[PDB]
């Protein structure tokens, strides 16, 4: 049953909450020597990323022209740099994670196994499909048709757990720095939903395939 971990009914609140707490505990217990260099500003930035910080950071990273942001752009650049610095001091996660989002139908209709998807913003994922699906429920106004997409992400690089610092949100969250690349390993289009299996890949390792910007739908040059 491909993607049944996503499709199937959700586990109970008790189980999902316990799994998220275990993941937070594991994250803290996995802090390494690099964590001893984390700063107060980095902790403040990561701790509030999931509730509000990601909204501004990801808009800046998706902006067509950042000179239009004025003074807020300087703040956004500082925040992005701080979160990226913090991430490299936090434990890696490898294994499977999940991401719910909305993607342009016009891009989805082009996608094949082996294509590479590039996320210009930070990429937020959860180890829990229940949490990922929560971000597939509504979208803001769009003149282009958007479709619900549930990603099953095989992570072998790039992902770091922020769950140890996210005291105020128990989402079992694994975060990627901006511009993360994901190679499609399987696609299913069924009952108006789209399920995509992807594997993390290093940008410099991507060769002789087609890259697409996941947000804009535009081709990304080799
Ligand atoms: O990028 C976003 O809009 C947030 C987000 N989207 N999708 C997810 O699956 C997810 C999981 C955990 C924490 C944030 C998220």
């Amino acid at each position: 049953g491909p993607f049944d971990a996503i499709k199937q009914p959700n586990r109970s609140e008790e189980e999902v909450t316990q799994l998220a707490e275990d993941f937070k505990d594991w994250s803290k217990a996995s802090n390494g020597w690099r964590y001893s260099f984390i700063t107060a500003n980095e902790k403040e930035a990561v701790e509030d990323f999931s509730i509000s910080g990601y909204q501004t950071a990801n808009d800046y990273l998706r902006a067509t022209d950042t000179s239009t942001w004025g003074v807020a752009g300087a703040d956004a650049r500082q925040y992005i740099r701080t979160v990226k610095s913090a991430l490299n001091k936090l434990p890696k996660y490898k294994g499977t994670a999940y991401r719910g989002t909305w993607v342009k139908l016009s891009l989805l209709n082009k996608l094949e196994e082996g294509d590479v998807l590039v996320e210009p913003a930070f990429t937020s994922t959860s180890t829990l499909p229940e949490v990922a699906k929560r971000f597939s429920v509504v979208h803001p106004n769009s003149p282009q048709r958007l479709k619900r997409v549930l990603f099953e992400v095989k992570i072998n690089q790039g992902g770091h757990t922020i769950a140890g610092l996210s005291e105020y949100s128990k989402e079992a969250e694994v975060l990627f720095a901006p511009n993360a690349h994901f190679r499609i390993t399987q696609i299913e289009r069924t009952s108006n939903h789209t399920y995509i299996g992807v594997e993390t890949v290093k940008a410099s390792a991507v060769k002789n395939t087609q890259k697409y910007n996941l947000y804009s739908g535009e081709e990304v040059e080799a």
